[PDB]
């Protein structure tokens, strides 16, 4: 059965729709640019990380938005106990606040943690954690997510390296992702809104899409969007 959907937002061209029901959420078709904010390999001095360093930015004391900076504008550089020792720690909007500013361990490992990015001035109700069911109309596949970094207020589809490789889509920070509009994504607005485990976040995703009527339901969505 076909859902009820009523425009919300519009970004870049793409269309946001509150679906009508309950649990509360809203849904986007977009394409899906890799954001590798938050993995502890991403960015290194002299291109050493998987993403080329000016993409966080300026590294020598610049404009640098890839993660925390020391009291000279430096990029905090990973010490001999975070993953990648010498690479720069490199941060997303939400975080674990067990840890500090300078620790990779506070921000949303982009290489292991499935998650979605919504754009600045548009995260329509949705608060950082919140889940969200994303899935792939080219290749079937799918996967629970939470939000986990805040993009351009311009640009919408996006999320994390291993959300791409949930969904089958090219997962290289430098040259993957796909500007196809295959990617449809189930936000649950005011679902979590805090720091929780991926197990205990991940059930939840699971308990409000079964409430929702599951992969199923969102299937034939995708072919209204």
């Amino acid at each position: 059965h076909m859902s009820e959907l009523s425009e919300i937002d519009s970004v870049a061209g793409v269309t946001i729709y509150s679906v009508d029901g309950e649990p509360k959420s809203f849904v986007y078709k977009a394409g899906f640019a890799i954001d590798a904010d938050g993995a502890p390999n991403a960015y290194a001095p002299n291109n050493g990380g998987t993403d080329f360093t000016a993409n966080g930015g300026d590294d020598q004391g610049g404009d640098w938005w890839g993660g925390p900076v020391d009291a000279e504008g430096y990029p905090i550089k990973q010490k001999i106990f975070d993953p990648f020792p010498g690479y720069y720690v490199s941060a997303t909007a939400h975080f674990n606040p067990a840890y500090s500013e300078d620790s990779p361990y506070r921000y949303i490992d982009s290489n292991s943690i499935p998650f979605i990015v919504l754009p600045g001035n548009h995260s329509n109700g949705a608060k950082l954690g919140d889940v969200a069911l994303v899935y792939n109309e080219k290749t079937g596949d799918n996967c629970y997510a939470i939000y986990g970094n805040v993009g351009p207020s311009s640009k919408i589809g996006e999320g994390s390296v291993r959300l791409a490789q949930a969904l089958k889509i090219d997962d290289n920070p430098k040259a993957g992702g796909t500007e196809s509009r295959i990617v449809v994504t189930l936000v649950f607005p005011g679902s979590v809104g805090k720091w929780e485990t991926p197990k205990r976040w991940f059930s939840h995703a699971n308990q409000l899409t079964k409430a929702w009527g599951g992969l199923s339901r969102l299937k034939t969505l995708s072919d209204q969007l």
